């Protein structure tokens, strides 16, 4: 693909090991981050320091792209490294310099912002219409629905950890225990194991 | 004074409708094949559970582009009911028309591009005021922002503004009753005087 080559022979790319920090929320924005290789995490904060994880983005995405188009933005939000990372970063004051060059690179950012707002539109639905409750059971469920999830005699499968499912939807780990516990008792679920068993 | 050359040549390949208020001008579930734009007038964007409780995702306003989020890949549905809020007059373009017009002048495609920016800080906030921000605090939050913000009012003892206990149920997601119960609980904490569908924040 020779527009991606183009634009991130403009770049400059780095790596970025598990768990470290790329964009900090509140941050002044003035670049443009580009996923060669690895997958990092959107997070938001509250005061007690609990997560939520916005999204989950991956190689061929833009990040940083939100402070792009009006100048004095600061970054809206946490990205951290998922995996090992390789980044491409641009200043924004050269990507829209790409841009009048060949349109299409914008073309290709805003294809992922539209995408990624029906999105985010679809998980305020969820937490506007779900409670807690509700929020790890379809979780769960949709993990179940995952091509990786895999098969078992009495419904399906997955590995996840109270963690990964207490950064998905906004709480801590041991709440996310007790709740799987009250579900296991309404038997939506088994949890025995770091393996988790879903019905039906 | 809020209109531009790039506009109105923009505005010259669109047809240019009127649409009473409470029209919905876009369905969910509709092949999305066309941009609009808000040429006067302003919109709620809205979702809806199984049950048909309704959530209104955004507000947008005249210079505002609507049904966009199809427009980069063939085949998609309307992602949400945008409903007309006052009298509008809306501009329509096929994707097929405006994908050539950014050809013409990507600028077109940087103004759209701007504001799905502000869509998804504002929708991101949004999605954190629901995970971490209480109720009554969510509620006090809109209140806040109405009244910051013109079509709001002037007052002696500070701005007033217009907004049923319904609207706000549905920004915050939270029933009539509950909106009722916690203005008062406002009023008493000396926030806000609230008498019917008008309130002034202090
Ligand atoms: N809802 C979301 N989904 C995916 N990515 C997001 C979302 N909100 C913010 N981001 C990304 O995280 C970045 C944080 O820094 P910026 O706001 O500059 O740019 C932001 C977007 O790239
Ligand atoms: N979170 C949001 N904030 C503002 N506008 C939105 C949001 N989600 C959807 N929309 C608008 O609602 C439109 C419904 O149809 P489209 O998905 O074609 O285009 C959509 C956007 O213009
Ligand atoms: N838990 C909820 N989540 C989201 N929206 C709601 C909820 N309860 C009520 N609403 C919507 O917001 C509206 C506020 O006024 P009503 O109670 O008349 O109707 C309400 C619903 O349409």
């Amino acid at each position: 693909d020779p527009t991606l080559e183009w634009f991130l022979s403009h770049c400059h790319i780095h790596k970025y090991p598990s768990k470290s920090t790329l964009i900090h929320q509140g941050e002044k924005a003035e670049t443009l981050y580009y996923i060669v290789k690895g997958s990092v995490a959107v997070l938001i904060k509250d005061e007690e320091g609990k997560e939520m994880i916005l999204s989950y983005l991956n190689q061929g995405d833009f990040i940083g792209e939100l402070g792009l188009f009006e100048e004095g933005q600061e970054r809206s939000a946490w990205v951290r490294a998922k995996t090992a990372c390789e980044v491409a970063e641009i200043s924004y004051k050269k990507f829209r310099q790409l841009i009048q060059v060949n349109p299409d690179i914008l073309m290709r950012l805003s294809a992922q912002m539209a995408r990624r707002l029906q999105v985010t539109s679809e998980k305020v639905g969820n937490l506007a219409f779900l409670d807690l409750t509700g929020r790890i059971a379809q979780t769960l469920l949709n993990l179940a629905k995952q091509p990786d999830a895999m098969t078992h005699p009495d419904g399906m499968q997955i590995k996840i950890t109270r963690q990964e499912i207490g950064q998905i939807v906004g709480c801590s780990r041991e709440t996310v225990g007790r709740i799987l516990k009250m579900l296991e008792d309404q038997n939506l679920i088994s949890a025995h194991g770091k393996t988790i068993v879903v019905y039906g």
